């Protein structure tokens, strides 16, 4: 308590001083379900530090994690951030090849991975270890760190998430945004949140931390039971979920084809968060009439400060309202809307460009600073400060009452699968096959490219859908390919 709470670890673990038996992630002891407590958590996670810490591991040390989200990824992220050691979090679903990339250019001391783990093919150079409610035992040892640094600094990395582009974020970068969030009261302390992300998103944390910083607990959803909702609406029955958060798309199976099951847990559930795409309103009306007692939220911003703003859905949402609002940044933080030269817009429903400051801002992209130029840049409305701000790329306009609505983007970055595609990469890729001239690319959800053919040349379309994978991940391949002549 005389200690002031400025990392990662200390933060989230705040439950554990205050209220060490209530119950903080739920977790699966072979089939018996049990919950680990703020206290046990506590003690998990100083288990692993100790066998961490012996490693010659320096703080900025780099540690890969793989695993889905559970009470035992949480404990790991909980030791690594004790020891100063940022954090890399990746999905067991994770390609071969994305994996090793990342491996690659982050160079960390060491992976990890679930005491089920079945993943192989690290460099020897890598430390190999894993963990689960046993402990953490380590199986090839990492290279020992320069044995130089000495203290967590707020400005130090806590962790990095992987687009390959890596954002960087600091501990004070993650607790403004958790503090920013919390601010809004979208959960108490009797609430058991049912995480959806994958382990890999950012958005796996923000369910963390609202759950954790709540003093509430953690329900870690299988991911499998995400194409089977009847099984995912037990499980949220079983588990007793009171908020839910995830993609938009989570929702789509239930509503559409098991409706009945999910009202029976209307009574239950009091919050739904979104973010990450716009939730189409069909739906939201759908899922405000089979769960009457929720409170949905929507979730706006980026990985680059977690997120910007939370805004509650109106109830019921106005027939001739086409979009929901995104409301304004929560405290202690701003959305500036500013025009092509970086020029205030204090016209209301005129559309700009969100620069974002907050206390919550990534420190950069990792062994990119032209990119980490391009974003975070001066701040036009104060450029002699020295402060920087976050040109985040989305568009919209403010009405009178001060409210945001999305207008979409200034490039063509796209969400796949929930991932930051551009679609200029898509084509650009596609113009370097041979016999191909121009091509187009477009999000319809599935993406379809258009190509135009150099003049003489055949073509061959699985040629390209394989000429793709060599350097373009999964969810970047086109599903559809369709020759033109020309490109209007
Ligand atoms: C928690 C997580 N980090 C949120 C996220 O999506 O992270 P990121 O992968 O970094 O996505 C960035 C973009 O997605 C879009 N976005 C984001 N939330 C919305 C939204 N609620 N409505 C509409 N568009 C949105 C905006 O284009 C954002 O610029
Ligand atoms: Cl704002």
């Amino acid at each position: 308590a005389q200690n002031p709470v400025e990392r990662l670890h200390e933060f989230l673990l705040t439950g554990a001083r205050l209220t060490p038996e209530k119950p903080a992630v739920l977790e699966l002891s072979g089939t018996e379900p049990g919950y680990v407590s703020y206290r046990q958590l506590a003690n998990r996670a100083e288990s692993y530090a100790a066998a961490l810490g012996g490693l010659g591991l320096d703080i900025g040390d780099r540690v890969v994690l793989e695993s889905d989200t559970s009470a035992s990824a949480i404990a790991a992220l909980l030791a690594c951030s004790s020891l100063g050691l940022p954090f890399v979090p990746v999905t067991p679903e994770t390609p071969a090849k994305r994996l090793l990339a990342v491996v690659d250019t982050v160079s960390p001391a060491l992976y990890l991975q679930a005491e089920g783990g079945r993943r192989e093919g690290l460099p020897e150079s890598v430390g190999t270890g894993r963990f689960g409610p046993g402990g953490l035992v380590i199986e090839r040892a990492p290279r020992p760190g320069r044995g130089f640094r000495r203290e967590v600094a707020p400005a130090d990395p806590a962790y990095m998430v992987f687009t390959p582009k890596g954002v960087v974020m600091s501990h004070r970068a993650i607790l403004s945004f958790y503090r920013g969030m919390l601010s809004q009261g979208i959960v108490g302390p009797e609430s058991r949140v049912a995480s959806t992300a994958p382990f890999q998103f950012d958005f796996s944390l923000l369910d963390i931390g609202l759950a954790l910083g709540s003093g509430a607990t953690v329900v870690p959803v299988p991911r499998a039971l995400l194409r089977w909702p009847r099984r995912f609406v037990r499980f949220l029955r079983d588990s007793e979920a009171t908020q839910v958060n995830g993609a938009p798309s989570i929702w789509r199976g239930a509503l559409r084809h098991e409706a009945d099951e999910l009202a029976a847990l209307g009574g239950r559930i009091r919050g739904v968060l979104f973010s990450g795409e716009p939730f189409p309103l069909p739906e939201v009306r759908a899922l405000q009439q089979a769960l009457p007692l929720a409170r949905i939220v929507n979730c706006f911003g980026s990985t680059e400060s977690v997120a910007a703003s939370f805004t509650d859905v109106p109830r019921p949402v106005p027939d001739g309202l086409t979009k929901l609002s995104i409301g304004h940044a929560h405290p202690g933080a701003e959305m500036m809307l500013l025009d092509d030269d970086g020029v205030p817009v204090t016209e209301p429903g005129v559309t700009g460009h969100i620069h974002l400051r907050s206390g919550s801002l990534f420190t950069g992209y990792w062994g990119d600073p032209e990119a980490t130029a391009r974003a975070l840049v001066p701040d036009p409305t104060n450029p002699m400060t020295g402060q920087t701000v976050f040109r985040t790329g989305d568009l919209a306009h403010r009405d009178a009452t001060g409210e945001l609505y999305f207008d979409g983007r200034a490039d063509n970055q796209v969400k796949i699968r929930g991932n930051r595609v551009e679609l200029t990469e898509v084509e650009r890729r596609v113009a370097e096959f041979t016999g191909v001239a121009a091509a187009s690319a477009v999000l319809l959800p599935v993406l379809a490219v258009f190509v135009e053919l150099s003049p003489g040349a055949e073509f061959d379309e699985m040629e390209l859908g394989a000429f793709c994978l060599e350097e373009l991940p999964d969810y970047m391949a086109p599903q559809r390919i369709h020759v033109l002549d020309a490109l209007p």
